[PDB]
């Protein structure tokens, strides 16, 4: 919600309410994704100034805030800042801000993040340059300087973090991103690479001097219909944890794909089927395991542009010999979410 | 703060600044509440959005953040969402909402619950449904005919939580409310299975309910509530180092307030619940209160325990908004 | 950025997004400041409401920190900076809750840097700088006779740690180029006088004509709070001496470069004596664009001895804050 305009400074404050439950078999501990309360709510401020004709001035930030959560000690458990930056955008050089944003290789995951509750499952937290990671430094540009449009290229340099833990943990890095648009159709390839922590090459699983991340995507965006699609290896990069000896570490090869199919009706109704697969290789004693690999049935009603409900029953294709544990059972999610 | 109205959404930022210190005998070890800094404020949002002439979405939203904390290691501490659901109102049909919001006994039990900082005390958080639940279905003059009589109806899903005090399972919960006359009139309960890890407590079904009567007219507020809980209020002792719920409580509430439109609100309440049955000493809070609150505006307003020396250790001896 | 005014009152809700990173020789162990990631976010509302002719807030402010990942670190850094009052005529303000401390007063004519300085200033000690649950009585323009004065109570908070404890005091500030003078005093709590190793300052300033000159002096007495990595033990400076100097002047082109030098040694500390617990000369160009968007560098010169007393280390700030 726009909430201030004057001197020239536009300050959006926005936040959702998702009213959110998952159903799995009793304790969904060997599901996708569980059981029991989701309920979550967000806030966050979208902020442009206007210096010149040219250069505008942003800064964006977002916090998760945990409704499932009981008022004990717990009840922070899940509160979080997703995101957190601030940049120039000039004229036609581009864009550069610096803090907790995204990584070049979710220009090229965007494209198939869109089911109604789960997909973009390559796109971890804290892994690199799939998804929000801290103190990082992005420059984009669009449309070539102006020059040729619908051609986008985008470039991350991403900071070394020494966490505590290695699921966490990064060093230095270098990302890129490219996408072209040409009415409805459009193509993506973002790639990025950075030094694993002394921490992360000192796990159990996953050998390597260097992380590595790369992803293609394709999508059609007219006439009401969506078709994403997109695919992707990591090599050394994505957490994985074997479920029986409660041992983490990084895979040293996966190979991965996003399928996304959805209808959007002016009515309101958006069905959506996905299919996705993410599968490791060459993991420290097990070989070829899969991460996640489902189909997906979603349907999303938004009521008005500020209220909508939807369902996301994922059919959960990992068999029950998992060498890895990973969950073999169904997930639905039953979602409520207001917003401004 | 309604800050935004657009395209038939009206959304409000509400918060509070409530500069609050607590004084007991020393440092109040075995008191009521506590002693020293007690700063805290509140930041949440309301919203409306309308679909139809019939159909209208909300969503609310509620955190605490605690003041009396140090900006180190334990600034996080007591800092809780305490509201978070979003529902559908349908026409005379009724309302939804599913999150993190008032469970149905608390209907009944907020009869009583307006004295300015204490009282309410049967109101115990995550406990059931007397107080903020996480994630519980709750539907709410029926159909449009009846005018002055409110029902509803409540789910609460399980919550396998780490501590016994906050967890529940799968439950069933009703109110039914009347008004009129400047007066009111209401009776909820609810009934739920228990974790085995609460059946595993020393001190598998939980049951609360209570009914509450009040007159609110001429600036008088007359407030009386009374119920029973069935192995659901937890308690501890200290002494023994012992949690579990009570097999049964005997609850009451009593509260007598006058606003003058000076801005001095008298407040008279007496409190009284005592459990029963329980597991190792039997049959053991209950205290009269006065208090004074001073409204100004719409924004800025400012503002004796009877347990004896007791089996259990139970204690003895400025506020801006927009 | 006032978001709210009807019937009487404003509700003015702001924030930031500073994208800051420190820069120090391969990693930040023996450095000023540290190095990597700094980003965070403020977000606070100022709330004011008119009740009568003469008597009128209500004030908070929360840290949200963007260097913490999402697992479980998410929180760290996260805090409550703010949260509290009435003036009335001539007769002055009165507020209780977490604020400034009255020795800041003097403290705060210099802390005025980019992003480091105010060293003095430190989080719950004493009254330096940001403390909970206090009442302060503060007068205008002296009932607008001339000025201006303050008295703060200060509650006892018994802390779990011994650094971020306290008990009941009493501290007084008076200001009126500008000069002032801060002083005050408590109770040690029972952790306070149980560690191995209080009462505490006056300040000039000079802000016209495009020129920021400031300098105060101050001594600290058993409240400096201090801990040495080689006996790896907390404590407090029985006596500390400290000194907070800066020049700035302002170009209205918006660059504001800024020079400034700090010194903090502290006296007959348990254990150590005399030793020097801060000092630096400091360069910092901070570039203003407009009144919401900026940037600035922070190089710092460290004049801490490599063979040092406690073992402090042996930086330079990157920051681009958009606010409102
Ligand atoms: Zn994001
Ligand atoms: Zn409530
Ligand atoms: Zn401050």
């Amino acid at each position: 919600a726009e909430i201030y305009n004057k001197d020239g400074n536009k300050v959006d404050l926005y936040g959702k309410a998702v009213g959110l439950h998952y159903f799995s078999k009793g304790n969904g501990e060997n599901s996708y994704g569980g059981n029991g309360d989701m309920t979550y709510a967000r806030l966050g401020f979208k902020g442009e100034t206007q210096i010149n004709s040219d250069l505008t001035g942003y800064g964006q930030w977002e916090y998760n805030f945990q409704g499932n959560n009981s008022e004990g000690a717990d009840a922070q458990t899940g509160n979080k800042t997703r995101h957190a930056f601030a940049g120039l955008k000039y004229a036609d050089v581009g864009s550069f801000d610096y803090g907790r944003n995204h990584g070049v290789v979710y220009d090229a995951l965007g494209y198939t993040d869109m089911l109604p509750e789960f997909g973009g499952d390559t796109a971890y937290s804290d892994d690199f340059f799939v998804g929000h990671v801290g103190g990082v430094a992005t420059y984009r540009n669009s449309n070539f300087f102006g020059l040729v449009d619908g051609l986008n290229f985008a470039v991350q340099y991403l900071g070394k973090n020494e966490r505590d833990t290695a699921r966490r943990s990064n060093g230095d890095g270098v990302g890129g991103s490219i996408s072209y648009e040409y009415e409805g159709f459009g193509i993506v390839g973002a790639y990025g690479a950075a030094d694993r922590t002394n921490l992360q090459e000192a796990q159990p699983l996953g050998n390597g001097k260097k992380a590595e991340q790369w992803a293609t995507g394709l999508k059609y965006d007219a006439n009401n219909i969506y078709l994403a699609a997109n695919y992707g290896e990591t090599r050394n990069a994505t957490p994985i944890t074997n479920k029986f000896t409660n041992t983490s570490g990084f895979a040293n090869k996966t190979q991965d794909v996003l399928l996304v199919a959805q209808y959007q009706f002016d009515f309101g109704l958006r069905p959506s089927i996905a299919y996705t697969k993410s599968k490791a290789k060459d993991v420290e004693g097990i070989g070829d395991v899969d991460l996640v690999n489902y189909f997906e049935v979603g349907a999303t009603y938004y009521f008005n542009k500020n209220m909508s409900t939807y369902v996301d029953y994922i059919i959960n294709q990992i068999d029950s010999d998992n060498k890895l544990g990973v969950g073999s059972d169904d997930t639905v999610a039953v979602g409520i979410v207001y917003q401004f």
